[PDB]
Formats: structure tokens, sequence, C-alpha cells
């Protein structure tokens, strides 16, 4: 059975031959692809992309500063308008887990003064069945060269802290995308990691039985088995 | 080149074969799958299922209805809280076609008083290059038997609609799906469609220029080569 990385590794490689140049807001340039959508199993492994050094340290330590709620994309999570979005999730997934509204939103902080009701930008919407905890984000724009490897740790990072608090195992993190691109400026590191052939998976270990969602530290989480190909700076 | 159709009814036996048994909130059994995509083409044809024949006169009528605003999803779509969804999609698309935030939401009405800030629901995302409009459909649930076929068609019927107030050529509809269920009572009649050979789509055809979203009118639309297998009653 296939290696989830190649998902990703396949859809870097269809933006290249098939993406359309398009600018963003800045007016840098891009190559563009609207739609997209891969599947990582998280049952004893962890998508921690190999084929390239994934920042996990930042990964981490970013996603334990949001479920803080410290300023912002943290503040939405827990402080929403406010409503603990977070807390909502994790109450909702102990109370009725056939839930289909198991959803949790943020925004890009830039958008809120710049009109009434401004979309969203991302979305996370869990799922329970048989005692797996899943997890789909869709946001409505992602950089595949840095942020795409980065958000699908995180993701499945955060899905593993909540399957952890609320008894179940974590079940697939599926990323969708809207407008998925790749900068003009990472083609040609992108060529080169798609020559590299992804290794196993790690696994990722909680070494503590952790109650709430914000008692959770750094050194509760190990990844075991992580052995990537060297870091591509983008 | 596939048949987009061949999508859909791929879907259905993936959960056929794998889904799982699931209940819904009135304890109606259904076989789950959460995250699915699939993209059709707008080009040159309109994605109007043929393995069934789908009711495309409550299609279009009910669309139009919704764009009336009348009374509910409509009603949201025009008066958010209000704030035109609709326009302001409509708008931004003329302004800035390269915007990553051209998107509309609905919510089911039956979840608003219930809590505080529920989620959506179902949210459009648009998308504009080489003068052609995508457009991205993510819904929290599909029922796949009765709901998908019915809003592969409205969704691609309103992508056209705005395609041809804003001069664009209409390009892909993406259906992105949470929760893709089949009802326990569908199963049989679905197996009998499986056995189906799709036929090549029809065109839709709009039949005057027309200005303004509410001007349109159902005579305006004309479906052409619609030739489908028999009607499946779920």
């Amino acid at each position: 059975p296939p290696h989830g990385e190649l998902q990703y590794l396949g859809q870097i490689q269809h933006i290249l031959r098939c993406g359309v140049r398009k600018d963003d807001r800045t007016g840098t340039g891009t190559l563009s692809v609207f739609g997209m959508q891969a599947r990582y199993s998280l049952r004893d492994e962890f998508p921690l992309l190999t084929t390239k050094r994934v920042f996990w340290k930042g990964v981490l330590e970013e996603l334990l500063w949001f479920i803080k709620g410290s300023t912002v994309y943290g503040f939405q999570w827990r402080h929403f308008g406010g409503v603990d979005q977070l807390q909502r999730v994790i109450d909702t997934i102990k109370t009725n887990p056939d839930d289909r509204r198991i959803i949790m939103c943020a925004w890009n902080p830039r958008d809120l003064p710049l009109m009434k009701l401004p979309p969203c930008h991302a979305l996370c919407q869990f799922y329970v069945v048989n005692s797996e905890l899943s997890c789909q984000l869709y946001q409505r724009s992602g950089d595949m060269g840095l942020g795409v490897p980065f958000n699908i740790a995180s993701y499945a990072l955060l899905t593993y802290m909540i399957a952890h608090i609320t008894g179940l195992k974590p079940g697939d993190f599926i990323h969708t995308l809207g407008d998925a691109h790749i900068y003009l400026n990472h083609i040609e590191p992108l060529k080169i990691q798609l020559q590299r052939e992804p290794r196993p998976f790690p696994k990722l270990r909680i070494l503590r039985k952790v109650e709430k969602i914000d008692d959770f530290k750094a050194e509760d989480f190990q990844i075991e088995g992580y052995n990537p190909h060297p870091t591509i700076k983008m």
C-alpha cells in the first residue's frame, strides 16, 4: 500500500506540469491549480514528511501557542467573537460523536477590519466512527512548498491531541485545498525534492496521560523513527 | 479522457465496499466515508448525471428561488446576518479576480437557534484564472444517493449563471465532502445504478444575455443532449 507522501509529491508534480500562472495579493507569481485533496492515515504513524526535513519543533511549539489562545489564530480558537471553538469540539466529540457539525474555523486576522463578515480562510471538521477520530482541514489557499508540509504536521498533531483527551485513536487527516499554488522561486527546489524517495513515516508518542487540552507541554510528545532527506530552504 | 460521472460511481462503489455503519441524527443507518472530492469540467458540457434521470426542472427552479432570496438558504445568500453574499461574490470577481476569499457560506436553519455561532454546513469558494470561473463546494455531509447528484447540478448551474454575468467561461466544479454517506435503503437501488454506463454529458445553453443575477428566468436556460438512464426512486 502506497506511502501517503506520494500524494503530496504527485500534487507538486501536477501543479508544475499543469498549474496556471496566477499572482498573489502582493503580485508575486505562482503556478496554481484549484481544488486538491489528500488523505494521510494517522494509524500507528504520523505524516511528518520525509522528502525534506520538516521543522517539527516549530510545528509543536506553535500549536501549543495557538492552544494557549495567546496573541490571531489561537485567540479565535478559544475566544471566537467568546466561544471556545476548541473546547466545544472536544465536548461535542464527548457528547455526540455522530455529529456532522464538529467544525472549528479560523480567519486571516488581516481580513477582520477589511469588510463585514469576512469569509474564514480555514476550517477543520472532525469525524468519529469506531472509536477513531478523523480531521479534515479545508484551506482556501495553500502554499504547497512552505506551508502545506508544516500544516499536514500541525493538524495531524492537533488530531492526535484531541484523540488523546477524548480517548479515541487517531484515524485520517484529510487536507483539502482551494487555490493550491507553488511560488515561482520554489519551483527549482521542488523539482529536486521530487527526485527523492519517501521513507516510512515516523510515529508520534504521547508520554503521559493528559486530561485537558491546555495541559499538554512540548515534553509530552516524542517523534520516533524520523529519518528525512536533508532540509530544503524555500 | 474519462467520463466525469465515473467519479461519482467510483465513490458510490467505495462507500458500499468500505464505508462504515454510522447513524444520522434521527438514528437512521448509513454507510459512511469521511473526506471525498470529485471535479467536473464545465467546459462545453454540463454535469447532469446520466446513470439516472436527475430532476433538472426542480434544480433550476429551486436555484432561482434561492437567488430570489425568498423564504432559509436564499435569505442567507442575500441577507446574511444583511450582507448580500451572492452580489459580493459577483462584485469581487469583477474587481479582483485573483482574490483567494471569493467565498459564500450557508447554514442549516435548524442550527441557528441551537447554539451561538453555529458552524456553516456548506461553503462555495470561487476561483478565476484565464477568463474561466471555477467553483468548489464543501459540504460537511452529503447524501450520496439523493442529494449529491442534484447538488452537482445546482452548483454547476450557479457557476454557469455567475460566469455568464461576469463575462467568464465556466471552468470546473469541485465537490468536496465531509461525511459522504449512503442511506441503508438506497444501497440496493445504487447497486443497480452502478451497473449502468454513463452517456456523454449534455450541454447547458443560456438563450439571452442577462446582466444581473436576479434577472434570470427558467426560460433563459436550455439543456441539450440529455439522454439519461431511467429514474431511480430513492
